DNA sequence: TAAAATAGTTCTCACGATAACTATTAAA
DNA sequence: TTTAATAGTTATCGTGAGAACTATTTTA
């Protein structure tokens, strides 16, 4: 068999269903990094998150973080506000729609594990995760 | 929550493979370009159209169309209209294509061996049906 | 103060998705 | 032969990457 190809395919379909599922459940656009950042802002309302902080949370690059915050703004999930102390920093803030969505989305996450990890065991699962961990760790 | 982490671990995986391949003179082929070059090599007696690539790689119509444009630009393939069916365009490995399939097949071997080191088979075979289940679950 | 770390943007790109469109062949 | 299906392209988009570029702190 082949390991590079299969993996890529399996993710492409998985990614594609999550998009389908999430539109029907009224969390369109959040199956992905947008949803992950909305969740992070929710869980931690006390911390200032700047754009750079998003790079590190989501494990993405400069340009990717910049373009991602732009998309979230266009979608109404966030407001971007320059800092007054550090003139180069821009802060991110969940909007009202943002806050409402963080909630609908947390439900959706629950309904996912409940549906996609059916027929699988936590040992089976814990081992695949070590299968994965070591794959990872193989690239120093 | 953890399902996110999944797509992260792909982003690194995808990222390293691109570094590895360029270092090893198979640039641009860690990915669908490489997978299609292989398919053409392994089967030189089957004529393959752009649509056939949609099916081999499980991609959409436009993804396939754009992908072949990228391979042509890279030198790995030539695109030739069918003379029987004026709708169809056939794909053909170029000379550079053919040699790359070779260096790439080597790359695959090396990568596989260096990635599944310290891992058993049942562990790996169970990872499969754990993954096949997920896929099956999203049906 | 001069030089370097930092925060963000914009360029060009690879690789995925739809949807709307042109052709062309096949089917009814 | 009117209609369906098929093959490919191009539009807009989401989500990844690096590189070159501002503009602001640091810090040496």
């Amino acid at each position: 068999e082949n390991p590079l190809q299969k993996a890529r395919i399996l993710v492409n379909q998985l990614e594609k269903y999550l998009d389908r599922y999430a539109k029907e459940y009224d969390v369109e656009h959040l199956a992905g990094p947008q949803g992950h950042l909305v969740m992070h802002l929710y869980k931690h309302p006390d911390k200032d998150m700047s754009i750079k902080d998003a790079e590190e949370i989501l494990h993405i690059s400069k340009s990717v973080a910049s373009n991602l915050v732009k998309r979230m703004e266009k979608n109404g999930f966030i407001a971007i506000v320059p800092s007054k102390t550090d003139k180069r920093v821009k802060y991110l803030y969940l909007t009202h729609l943002g806050k409402q969505k963080a909630t609908q989305f947390e439900i959706f996450l629950e309904k996912l594990h409940s549906t996609m990890l059916a027929g699988i065991t936590k040992e089976e699962i814990r081992t695949t995760k070590k299968v994965i961990r070591t794959l990872a760790k193989n690239m120093a």
